[PDB]
Order: structure tokens, then C-alpha cells, then sequence
């Protein structure tokens, strides 16, 4: 059966997952929608309390101890494993978060992380009334959390005593708990708080302190711990704890505030945010809350693109994924070691490490954050942690991956944000070091670091360097090496990117040397990995030179990366396999060719993940845009659309848009079904086919939650809106038209020192502006096209070239900004954080 005719998912949950009725802001594509939203939110008292939310907090609101593993599709209820139960704590600072969390205990109970797990609670609160320490039961139906705070209601069994907790971690790692205490009777209530982080201080003091070496002694923190009563008096130290007795009048609440500053010398605002709350102007619970939540939400305005499609279920997953990219990051500014840079992390609630395979994948989205430090820091961190090879090169290496495209992803980031020659040259140099290290890696003593054991211009691996790579399951080939299409595409992509970065820097000699290396790898991929017998790109076994008979989407990375020449009839036929769900299904979105997996009686896992969806989307994108896949009917616009819908659907626990959670992976292994395909047997084909029917389901969600393992928001910016980053001053749009979508917008990209927005509004009726496909640069209309088309705009010349066979009618805006920089004309100044990554100086 064909992919073009598989069913769509059916989203469940809220009617208004983008909370459209909570945001009255009219869209003007010439300005930041999130800025205007924020302005209207503040006018409406956003941040004054937990009943007045900023829009992004409303969207990503999680209420209750929900969900619990009960979902529904169009046919009926299904059980699933791996509900998160709204038990993790979202609120976190740039370095501090809860690795584990006990939501039904006051304070911050669970494994506190400062970069990584400390095995310590942040702080606990004991409530003593009537002479007794009280059990405060959470009413979990009142549990509410957002990216910026957590709140719940705690009550004694007899309901004589209630505490509304509001807790939040500030940007610079102050862990704060507001407790609103109410008694039905006049009472003296003694609160005691204790922190494993800070227990040093004289009885009668108003602060406790400590010093804690973090995991792997990467730094030392100097925690300070204090609290105040509603009248601003401080809690007093007693026995290495803080204590206060409230004189409660019946039915009269009093609000206290506890703060633990996880203070680092290298983060001076950690001290400032703490001191403001200890004795400064943020002592009051309400002011402390409004400052933290406002600051949290300002980051979205400043960093996140705004994406709007006709499918608000996808839009909410896009907001959730900007949050995944922000939440799964470390910005600790640690001196010496690599965490001196803002870096993407592969699952802060999981393995919590920098994995080179996924680092390059994450930067496909983080490059779209408006500030370049949130992508540059990731590739600088890879360059700083690179492993010295026996041959004298430095190659990217996990800082606890069979492969990586960090240099290409870094180059993509530079094509978005730019920078001077020293930035371009640094990326090229770490890139060239890595490519050369891999080419020469036959000299690596660890066999898994040896990626070129026949010493040619192709990457080779054995299955020990790993991924669902069914190619390695070929009978008779256990432990054998093959020259890899994927490894070779990624090394080519790095080499090609390094050549481009050398050129952008002005380093002609190194640009030509890397171009020569790229040209050789490309020639060897097209000559050695092209199976002319069946017009497929295949891995090649080192021992006999035989093509690997079994296939995965990894076979197509030479297309994904643009290694393969275009306009080659034979090369373009390789993508025919994407026609068939039997070969490469849309959902579940597997890496392994499923016909191949079946031919071998199902070796490996039945798992699927965003790590499979991202490269599948990359193949679909390159396939459609460059290798004629939609013209051939191999990968149609409708199929691309269906994959976006399935990818969004997978994010939702039980298909319910209230409960987004990107697990490390999914499967249907526990999907209790019969012979659904009618082949005589109950195997994984049955579980997987059933899961794609009746609106979809995922019966197993893995134990690592709110993680990233690949990422997909780039599809909205680059395929739907069509943005093609370039080194030069020209803006290229190459949209993949989504059938039935009469509007969309990507708002407030930061691209070559310009605000950029893209609008599709078929007849202008949705946004009330120009009809058609419009680009905004610098707050002015650049151009409007009557249709979605492949357009290259030269702002310096005021020309738009129509590159496709559309008869697209384009008009250039009367006030178009002409002076759009090329990437290598962007400079950084002392007021850009990115300057501190490389250096009050400028980077020119
Ligand atoms: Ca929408
Ligand atoms: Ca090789
Ligand atoms: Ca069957």
C-alpha cells in the first residue's frame, strides 16, 4: 500500500490548543507577534499571579496529575505506558533544574541538577500546627504548571489548614517557593525549611550558606538560603534550618517566600536575583513571582520564531518544541571546561550529555533562535571537546554517536546569523580538523573511532559503532565493515560546509583544499555507492565490495545533504521506495526499510523517534525540492503534509493535545492486536499497521521524558515557509506547498541582521494584508508573489527570479530594505552575548 493514501492522525484533547481565544492580538507580519502578544498580556496583568498567564504559559499549561495512560482514537480507548503524570518540574534556570521531582511535597523535592544531578533535594518544608508536623495532601486536581512556574494546593486531611504553593526557578538559578498559608482557626503555624545545599549559619542569623562541587567538579556553587514573612521580616536560622511561626487569624491567609540561590561566581546575576529576594525589592512573594515569570516569557519574544498554520495541533507542538530546545539546554558559563558555552543537551531529564550525532540535529532548530549564541555555542562546544587523533587531527566526540554533521549544521547556523571572518574561519578549522581526523581515523586505536579502515574517501563502520540499521543484519555479515552512504554523506556535508566557511572567511587556500576533499568523497560516493544494477544508493561491504542488500533511510543521506548531483535520471529513481508504506512508512516513521526488516524476520528494535522523523523529513524535503520526488509521485506534497501531521500527533500522550511529551522513543510493541494484515501471524507489522489506523496511537512512550532526539520545527521555517539560508545577501524561498493550507506565517526570524517574516494568505482574507506569498525584511514588505513558488530575491537589485515553472507574478515592496547583509558582513558588538563566546570588544 502507498504512503500517499495512508490515514491521517486524529488529534484529541482541547478545542483550542493554541489558546487563540486567550490572545486578541491582530497579526501584523511587519512586527514581532510575540512582542505585540507580550505587550497585550502585560496590559491584561500577565504575571501578577497564577490566574494571569502570558500566552506561551497558557499554551504549555499542564493541569492535574494527568495524563495516566488512558487515551482514545476515533475507534475507542487504548492504554499506553509512559504517561508523565505531570510529575516533572518544567520551571528551571539556565543551569538548575529538577532531574527528578516529587510534586506532592512542598519546596523542591527530588534530584536537583546544577548542570547534572546532585542527588540532593533543593529544600523541604515542614508545617507544624497544633504542636504536630502536619501531612499536607496535594489536591492534584489543583496542580497547574507552565514553563515559568508550578502551583498546587496542599491541605491537611481535616482541611483546617491549606497552603497554595507557587514555585519557580529564576533565570540565574534561584529556587523560590511562595507559600500562601490559611487556617480555619486562629493558629500559630511553625514553618521549617532545610536545604541539603546550604546548612551553615549561626542560630539567630537570617541566611544559611554552603559550597557544593557539581558533578565532575566542573564548578563550585555557593548556595545561599533565606525566607521572609508577608511583612518582610526574615526567617531565623535554627539548627541549620530556617524557621518562622505565623500568627494566623482564622480564614486570613499569610504568604511567605523561601529562596535558595544556587550561586556561581561565573553567573553574577545568580547573586543579584537571590539578594533581590532575600533583602531587596523582590522580597514580596508577588513581586518575586512577577519578575521571574515576566523574565521567563521575555525570552520567547527575544528568541523564538512565531509559527502559525491552519492546524493548531501542529502549531502547539511547534511551541512545545521551541520549549524542548530551550529546556534541553545548558547555559552555565563555566570557566575552563566546555560548558563555558550555551549548549544543546540530549535530554536533561535522561542521559543529560552532549552527543555529537544529536548536537548537529538540534542546531537545525536552534539556528532559528533569534540570538546566535543558542546554536554557535553548540558547535563551539563540539570544537572545544574534539578528540585528538593519533594522526594529529581533532574530531568531534561525545562529551558524556556513530556520526555527526556538526560542521554542516554550524555552517547552516552561520548562513542564518553570520559573523566576521574569525567566526567563519573557526567553524572551518574545527570542520577541517574533524573531516581530516575521520579520513585518517584508521590510526585510531579504539575500533569505534576508526571510521575509515580501508583508507579511502568513504566512512566505514561495523555495527559496534551503533540505530535500526537493518543493513548490518545481512546474513553472513556479522561484525563486517561497510563504506556507508550516511557516514560518507555527513563527512561530505562537513567538508563541503568547511569549504564554504573557509571561502566566507576569505581563506581561499583552505577553501580549495577542503573543496578537493569534498570533491573526492562525492566522486567516491557516486562511483562506489551507486548500484547501477537497481538504481539505488547502497552501502558497500569492505571485504568483497558487495552492495549491502538491506536498506534504511540512511541510504539516502547523500540526497538529504545535497551530495548527489541533481538532474540525474538514474539518481532520482532511487527515491521510488518512499512511494510504499511497505518500504518506508510515514507512521510509524522508521529508519529501517520495513520490507527488508520483514525479509530478515525482524532483527533489531521496533522503536521510532523524532531521531527517525528528522532525517525522514530531510530526505522528503531534499527529495521534493531537488530530486523530483513529487514530480515522480515518489514523495508527494500530500505525503509530506501527512508526515508533519503524524510527527505532531506522536508528541501527544494518548493523542491528547493537552499532554505533549517528547519521549526519547516510542513503539507499538505492547499494542495487543490480532492478524491485522491477514498474513497468518501476529508480529510487529500488525501492531504498527493498527497504530496507523483509526486516528493513530502510541502504546509505549519511553522512560526519558520532555527530551529531544532530533527536532523538527525547521520544517515550518524551511519547507512550509520555504526559507533557504544562504551565505549571500539574496533571500531564497523554496516552499513545499502543503495541500489545503490557504494560509500560514513564520514571524520574526532573525536572519542576516534582519527581522524576517513570511506569509501565505491565498486571498488575503485570513490576515487582512496582501493576498499571496509575502516576504517581510526589516519591518517592510520585500515582495508579494500571487502563488507559493521558488523565488530568489536580490534586495540590492530589487529583483525576484522565479526558479520553478510557476507563472508566479511577483511585486517588490515600494519600501523594500535594499541593504541586506551577506552572512560574512555581520559583526558582533559588546552587547551581543555571542561576542563573549569568541572573546567589551566587538567581533569584526
Ligand atoms: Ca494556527
Ligand atoms: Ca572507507
Ligand atoms: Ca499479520
Amino acid at each position: 500500500i502507498k504512503n500517499a493514501d495512508v490515514a491521517y492522525p486524529s488529534f484529541k484533547g482541547s478545542d483550542d490548543p493554541m489558546k487563540t481565544a486567550a490572545n486578541n492580538t491582530t497579526y501584523n507580519p511587519a512586527v514581532s507577534y510575540l512582542q505585540e502578544t507580550f505587550d497585550n498580556d502585560v496590559k491584561n496583568l500577565a504575571g501578577i499571579d497564577t490566574d494571569h498567564d502570558f500566552w506561551i504559559d497558557k499554551i504549555l499549561t499542564r493541569t492535574g496529575a494527568q495524563p495516566t495512560g488512558k487515551g482514545t482514537n476515533d475507534k475507542g480507548a487504548y492504554s499506553y505506558e509512559g504517561s508523565d503524570g505531570n510529575n516533572y518540574l518544567f520551571t528551571r534556570g539556565r543551569a538548575a533544574y529538577m532531574y527528578t521531582h516529587t510534586p506532592n511535597q512542598l519546596g523542591f523535592v527530588g534530584d536537583t541538577a546544577y548542570w547534572d544531578q546532585t542527588s540532593r533535594s533543593g529544600f523541604t518544608v515542614t508545617v507544624n500546627a497544633d504542636g504536630s508536623n502536619q501531612t499536607l495532601n496535594e489536591d492534584a486536581s489543583q496542580r497547574k504548571q507552565t514553563p515559568s512556574y508550578f502551583t498546587s494546593l496542599f491541605q491537611t486531611g481535616g482541611k483546617s489548614l491549606k497552603i497554595k504553593e507557587v514555585k519557580y526557578i529564576t533565570y540565574n538559578n534561584v529556587m523560590v517557593a511562595n507559600l500562601t498559608v490559611e487556617s480555619t482557626q486562629d493558629r500559630d503555624v511553625t514553618l521549617t525549611t532545610a536545604s541539603p545545599f546550604a546548612a551553615e549559619g549561626a542560630d539567630g542569623a537570617t541566611e544559611l550558606t554552603g559550597r557544593v562541587n557539581v558533578k565532575n567538579n566542573l564548578t563550585t556553587i555557593y548556595p545561599r538560603f533565606s525566607a521572609n514573612n508577608q511583612d518582610g521580616s526574615n526567617w531565623i536560622v535554627s539548627g541549620g534550618k530556617l524557621t518562622s511561626t505565623l500568627s494566623l487569624k482564622a480564614n486570613e491567609p499569610q504568604t511567605v517566600k523561601i529562596q535558595l540561590g544556587l550561586i556561581a561566581n561565573e553567573l553574577p546575576d545568580s547573586t543579584k536575583e537571590y539578594e533581590a529576594r532575600y533583602t531587596g525589592d523582590l522580597k514580596d512573594a508577588a513581586a518575586s513571582y512577577k519578575d521571574s515569570v515576566t523574565t521567563y516569557n521575555k525570552w520567547w519574544v527575544d528568541n523564538a520564531p512565531y509559527v502559525d498554520t491552519p492546524e493548531d495541533n501542529i502549531d502547539k507542538t511547534v511551541v512545545y518544541r521551541w520549549w524542548l530546545s530551550r529546556f534541553n539546554m545548558l547555559d552555565a558559563n563555566m570557566p575552563g571546561n566546555t560548558f563555558q558555552y550555551p549548549t544543546s543537551i540530549e535530554g536533561v531529564l535522561g542521559y543529560n550529555n552532549q552527543i555529537v550525532l544529536t548536537s548537529g540535529m538540534f542546531m537545525m532548530d536552534t539556528k532559528w533562535f533569534r540570538n546566535p549564541e543558542y546554536s554557535y555555542g553548540t558547535w563551539l562546544s563540539a570544537g572545544d571537546t574534539a578528540k585528538k587523533s593519533k594522526a594529529g587531527y581533532y574530531y568531534y566526540h561525545d562529551n558524556p554517536s556513530y556520526t555527526q554533521y556538526i560542521t554542516r549544521a554550524g555552517w547552516d547556523s552561520y548562513k542564518v546569523h553570520g559573523g566576521p571572518s574569525t567566526v567563519a574561519e573557526e567553524l572551518a578549522d574545527q570542520g577541517a580538523e574533524d573531516v581530516q581526523g575521520l579520513l585518517a581515523s584508521k590510526s585510531e586505536p579504539d575500533n569505534n573511532d576508526n571510521q575509515n579502515n580501508n583508507d579511502n574517501s568513504l566512512i566505514d563502520w561495523s555495527w559496534w559503532s551503533m540505530a535500526d540499521a537493518v543493513s548490518f543484519s545481512e546474513p553472513g555479515r556479522s561484525g563486517q565493515r561497510m563504506d556507508r552512504a550516511d557516514g560518507s554523506a555527513n563527512m561530505w556535508a562537513n567538508a563541503n560546509a568547511a569549504a564554504q566557511a573557509y571561502k566566507a572567511a576569505g581563506d581561499t587556500a583552505n577553501a580549495e583544499k577542503m573543496q578537493a576533499i569534498a570533491d573526492k568523497i562525492q566522486k567516491e560516493v557516486t562511483t562506489e555507492l551507486w548500484d547501477k544494477s537497481d538504481n539505488l544508493l547502497k552501502h558497500k561491504w569492505l571485504n568483497d565490495g558487495a552492495f549491502a542488500k538491506y536498506k534504511e533511510i540512511n541510504n539516502y543521506y547523500p540526497y538529504s545533504e545535497g551530495l548527489m548531483p541533481t538532474g540525474n535520471e538514474d539518481y532520482n529513481k532511487a527515491l521510488r521506495l518512499f512511494e510504499d508504506s511497505n518500504e518506508f512508512p510515514i507512521f510509524p516513521f522508521f529508519t529501517a526499510n520495513q520490507a527488508d526488516k520483514a525479509a530478515l524476520n525482524f532483527p533489531g528494535s521496533n522503536n521510532f523517534s523524532i531521531i527517525n522523523a528528522q532525517p525522514l523529513l530531510q530526505v522528503y524535503s531534499a527529495g521534493i525540492r531537488n530530486y523530483d520526488a513529487a514530480k515522480n509521485g515518489y514523495i508527494t506534497n500530500e505525503q509530506f503534509k501527512k508526515l508533519l501531521y503524524w510527527v505532531a500527533f506522536a508528541h501527544y500522550q494518548g493523542g491528547d493535545n493537552n499532554y505533549p511529551d517528547q519521549n526519547e522513543f516510542w513503539n507499538e510493541d505492547n499494542n495487543n492486536v490480532g492478524d491485522v494484515n491477514g498474513d497468518g501471524v501476529i508480529n510487529n507489522l500488525d501492531k504498527n499497521l493498527d497504530a496507523a489506523q483509526n486516528g493513530g496511537k502510541i502504546t509505549y512512550r519511553s522512560w526519558i521524558h520532555h527530551t529531544q532526539l532530533g527536532t523538527t520545527n525547521w520544517t515550518m521555517v524551511e519547507d512550509v515557509a520555504g526559507m533557504v539560508p544562504r551565505e549571500d545577501n539574496k533571500i531564497e524561498l523554496n516552499p513545499i506547498e502543503i495541500p489545503g493550507w490557504n494560509y500560514f506565517t513564520v514571524n520574526n526570524l532573525r536572519y542576516h541582521d534582519q527581522d524576517v517574516s513570511i506569509v501565505w494568505d491565498k486571498d488575503g482574507s485570513h490576515y487582512g494584508g496582501p493576498a499571496g506569498y509575502s516576504l517581510y525584511v526589516g519591518g517592510k514588505l520585500a515582495f508579494t508573489s500571487d502563488k507559493l513558488a521558488h523565488l530568489i530575491y536580490d534586495p540590492a537589485a530589487g529583483t525576484v527570479e522565479v526558479k520553478d515553472d510557476s507563472s508566479a507574478q511577483v511585486t517588490v515592496g515600494a519600501e523594500a530594505v535594499k541593504n541586506v547583509k551577506a552572512a560574512n558582513q555581520v559583526t558582533f558588538n559588546a552587547d551581543q552575548r555571542v561576542t563573549d563566546l569568541f572573546a567589551t570588544n566587538v567581533l569584526e
